[PDB]
C-alpha cells in the first residue's frame, strides 16, 4: 500500500451500491478507496509534467561591461555625441560636467558628457522562464490494488498501473489483473492554473540549489534585472546591472552593479522547487480532479479455502501507521493460497469482532499476500490471526 | 531487539512444570516449565482473574517468553490481589496473589 508510504493520506468509502467516486488528487497526496464487496484501492497523482515548455523571457544575473566610451564639448557647443549611443548591446548616459578654463575648455559652466559600456551577459548568469501549455501537459495518475503485499517505497507494486491524461485522453480503463477493471476520467483544466505558472530555472549543473522554481507569472515579469526573449541577441534594460558615477571634467564613471543571483535566491527562499528529468519539467505541487469508476473491480479468492489457524507466525508484529490503522505482516506455513482467519477483540469481550479491516478479504497466494491492514476502536483489544494473537491498545 | 518475535506458538499440551508457580517476595510470581516439542517456539502465556476468564492479567517481567533449544523455560509475572488462574497453554495452576 503506497498511501502507508506517505504522512498525507486520505480514506473514502462507498456503499454496497457505489458507482462513479469523485476526487481531487493532489501532489505528495494519496488517497485510498474503500467499498463494500469490492477490493480496495490506492489512488494518487504521480506527477504533472511538459516536455520542453515554452522558454519565456530570459533574466540575466550579471553583466559582463565593456569599451566604456567618453565623449564631452564646451559649454557653448550643444550635445556630445558617441555611435556606441546607436549601437546594439550598449549602455549609455547623458549628463552635463562643469567646465571651465585649464579644464581645456573656453568657457566657465556646465558641457555635454556622453557615456557608453558595451554590456552582455555574464556566462552561465541567466534565469530562464519557462511555460505550460495545457494542450501538451500530462498529468499522471497511478492505481494499485489494496491487496496483501508490502512493497518498500524504494520497491515496486506488481499491481501497479498508470494513465497519462494529455487533454487528448478520454475515459480510461485500467485492469487490475484478477481485480477487474477501474477507469478513471481526469479533466485536465479542473487542476492547475497554467497561465499563472512559470518554472524558473537558473544553471541546471549548481550542485547546491534546486533544479528550479514554480513561481507567480505576474512576479516573474516583475523581476528587475536586464531581460531578452529565446533567440534575441542583446538584454533589454542593460541599465538595470550599471551604475554611472557623477561626472567629473571628462569623466562619467560605469560601474558594473554586481552578481544579483543571491538577490534573487533570498526572493526564492521557501518558494516551491519544480524537478527537471532532462526534458520533462515537474511540478511538485499542485493537482488534478478525477471520476474513479468501481463499479467493475472484482474481489480476489472469496472461494479459497480458510487458512488452517495453527499455522501462522508475525513477520512484522502489529505496529500503529499513524493514519489510526494498525498494520502487520505475517507468515503462514501451509503450502497454500488460503483466506486469513484475522479479527480482533475489544479486551474483555470476545463475542464482537472490531476489525474494520482497510484490506478486505485478506488472502495468502502461493507468493505474497502476508499484509493486513485494519483500524480498532480507542483502548485495549486482541488483535487474532487464527491462534497468533497480540494485546493491542489504541490511542484517543 | 526483542528475540524470536517471529518464532511458532508453542504447542499448548506439551508442557510441563520443572518448578511450580511461586512468590518471589517482590509481588512477582516466579516459575518454570519444560517443553516436550523437539523446537525453537513462543511460549502461550497468561493469566485469568478467577471466575472472569477473558480479561489476561499477566504483567510478564519477562516479555515475549521463548523457549530454544537449549534454555527459557523460566517465566516471571506480576498478578493482582486474590485468585488467578497461571496458564502454560494446557498447564494451569490456581495462584492466590495476596495483599
Ligand atoms: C530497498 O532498500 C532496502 C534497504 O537498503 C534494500 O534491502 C532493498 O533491496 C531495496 N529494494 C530495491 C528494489 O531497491
Amino acid at each position: 500500500s503506497r498511501c502507508t508510504h506517505l504522512e498525507n493520506r486520505d480514506f473514502v468509502t462507498g456503499t454496497q451500491g457505489t458507482t462513479r467516486v469523485t476526487l481531487v488528487l493532489e501532489l505528495g497526496g494519496c488517497v485510498t478507496i474503500t467499498a463494500e464487496g469490492k477490493p480496495s484501492m490506492d489512488v494518487w497523482l504521480d506527477s504533472i509534467y511538459q516536455e520542453n515548455p515554452a522558454k519565456t523571457r530570459e533574466y540575466c544575473l550579471h553583466a559582463k561591461l565593456s569599451d566604456t566610451k567618453v565623449a564631452a564639448r564646451c559649454p557653448t557647443m550643444g550635445p556630445a555625441t558617441l555611435a556606441e549611443e546607436h549601437q546594439s548591446g550598449t549602455v549609455c548616459k547623458r549628463d552635463q560636467s562643469d567646465r571651465g578654463w585649464g579644464n581645456h575648455c573656453g568657457l566657465f559652466g556646465k558641457g555635454s558628457i556622453v557615456t557608453c559600456v558595451k554590456a552582455s551577459c555574464e556566462a552561465k548568469k541567466k534565469a530562464t522562464g519557462h511555460v505550460y501549455d495545457a494542450n501538451k501537459i500530462v498529468y499522471t495518475v497511478k492505481v494499485e490494488p489494496h491487496t496483501g503485499d508490502y512493497v518498500a517505497a524504494n520497491e515496486t507494486h506488481s499491481g501497479r498501473k498508470t494513465a497519462s491524461f494529455t487533454v487528448s485522453s478520454e475515459k480510461t480503463i485500467l485492469t487490475m489483473g484478477d481485480y477487474g477493471d477501474v477507469s478513471l476520467l481526469c479533466r485536465v483544466a479542473s487542476g492547475v492554473d497554467l497561465a499563472q505558472t512559470v518554472i524558473l530555472e537558473l544553471d541546471k549543473t549548481s550542485e547546491h540549489l534546486p533544479t528550479a522554481w514554480q513561481v507567480h507569472r505576474d512576479w516573474f515579469n516583475d523581476l528587475a534585472l536586464p531581460w531578452k526573449h529565446e533567440g534575441a541577441q542583446n538584454w533589454n534594460n542593460a541599465e538595470r546591472l550599471v551604475e554611472f558615477g557623477a561626472p567629473h571634467a571628462v569623466k562619467m564613471d560605469v560601474y558594473n552593479l554586481g552578481d544579483h543571483t543571491g538577490v534573487l535566491l533570498k526572493s526564492l527562499a521557501g518558494v516551491p522547487v519544480a524537478h527537471i528529468d532532462g526534458t520533462k519539467y515537474h511540478l511538485k505541487s499542485g493537482h488534478v480532479t478525477c471520476e474513479v469508476g468501481l463499479e467493475k473491480l472484482k474481489m480476489k479468492g472469496l472461494t479459497y479455502t480458510m487458512c488452517d489457524k495453527t499455522k501462522f507466525t508475525w513477520k512484522r508484529i502489529p505496529t500503529d501507521s499513524g493514519h489510526d490503522t494498525v498494520v502487520m505482516e505475517v507468515a503462514f506455513s501451509g503450502t497454500k493460497p488460503c483466506r486469513i482467519p484475522v479479527r480482533a477483540v475489544a479486551h474483555g469481550s470476545p463475542d464482537v469482532n472490531v476489525a474494520m479491516l482497510i484490506t478486505p478479504n485478506p488472502i495468502i497466494e502461493n507468493n505474497g499476500g502476508g499484509f493486513i491492514e485494519m483500524q480498532l476502536p480507542p483502548g485495549d483489544n486482541i488483535i487474532y490471526v487464527g491462534e497468533l494473537s497480540h494485546q493491542w491498545f489504541q490511542k484517543g
